[PDB]
């Protein structure tokens, strides 16, 4: 019987867990991000009192930690924060090799390309931009850009459409060229702003999610929508299983994991918070990533806790 298994907490950060990163390099660790201001990498123990203890804490953004990504060697960290800034940090030394300033707003997210040499960053400013490894801002993407915040961009990995994709509180979805950076596709259809944008394996499919309860997806290669997935609620997080047809969307209120081969729901995760029911709303799933192996599910939540389930057979 295959089925999430809830296996553990990783306990350490002081503030929502906002991003969590993964890496077939090394797959006893995980990064998280946190609106404590740092990054953890965590060394994966999967005893049963403890999952995992945090290893290094990288101290440096001075506001909330958006996202964070691992290079491909899974050597370097990658980090974004509303303080203006990304960092990239040596995990090795947990010292920031390289500060990339030229946003004017709190950068909302950021990414590795497939090779490592690019990086892409989406800001409150309106813009997206594009840097090199060692700091330096190559393009600027405005034109015919988001008119509000731009929330969520990532790189396709499919070789033969280079583009990257941006989701943003204009409601909108948006479909760069990366040869000259060009708009491709503006994609219409959600009725509410944008949280969150996943890319399949194959870069066949997009998946954008946000204030609508809806995450739609898009096709990489052909036009437009092909199909939509109503979550329950306000979607925080989406990402695809890296070894499975599943598309898992982190709410307000749950995860929902969805078989793309049925359109039905393969699990709604609604973790037992340990606490009470008092006055108090229930801790918000914040952010979602998979092993590199698609074993494992590390979610992270407003109350400041990663939950770690396995899935089962």
């Amino acid at each position: 019987a295959e089925h999430l298994m809830f296996k553990g907490n990783l306990a350490g950060h002081n503030g929502w867990v906002t991003a969590i990163a993964t890496s077939s390099e090394n797959p006893d660790m995980i990064l998280t991000a946190s609106r404590d201001k740092t990054v953890i990498a965590w060394q994966l123990t999967r005893e049963d009192n403890l999952y995992g203890f945090p290893k290094k804490i990288l101290h440096g953004h001075n506001h909330f930690v958006s996202d964070v990504a691992i290079s491909s060697d899974g050597q370097f960290a990658l980090s974004s924060s509303w303080d203006h800034t990304l960092r990239l940090w040596d995990l090795n030394t947990g010292l920031t090799t390289k500060k990339f300033v030229g946003h004017t707003g709190d950068v909302l997210s950021v990414s590795f390309s497939a090779d490592n040499r690019q990086i892409v960053s989406a800001s409150r400013d309106r813009s997206i931009k594009l840097w090199n490894t060692l700091g330096e801002c190559k393009f600027d993407i405005v034109e015919d850009g988001h008119t509000e915040w731009v929330s969520c961009v990532r790189f396709s990995p499919n070789p033969a459409l280079p583009v990257i994709i941006s989701a943003g509180w204009d409601k909108t979805v948006k479909v760069w060229e990366l040869s000259n950076c060009k708009l491709k596709t503006t994609h219409h259809g959600h009725t509410g702003y944008l949280n969150t944008l996943a890319v399949s394996p194959d870069g066949s499919l997009a998946a954008s999610g946000g204030k609508d309860g809806i995450t739609m997806l898009w096709d990489l290669n052909e036009g437009k929508h092909l199909y939509s997935l109503d979550a329950g609620d306000v979607i925080n997080a989406l990402v695809f299983s890296p070894n499975r047809y599943w598309l898992c969307a982190a709410t307000a209120s749950s995860i929902k994991i969805f078989d793309l081969e049925s359109k039905s729901l393969v699990d709604d995760l609604q973790p037992d918070f340990d606490g009470l029911s008092d006055k108090a709303r229930k801790p918000e799933c914040t952010s979602l990533a998979w092993s590199a192996d698609g074993q494992t599910l590390f979610a992270g939540f407003s109350d400041n806790l990663v939950r770690v389930w396995a899935v089962v057979v």
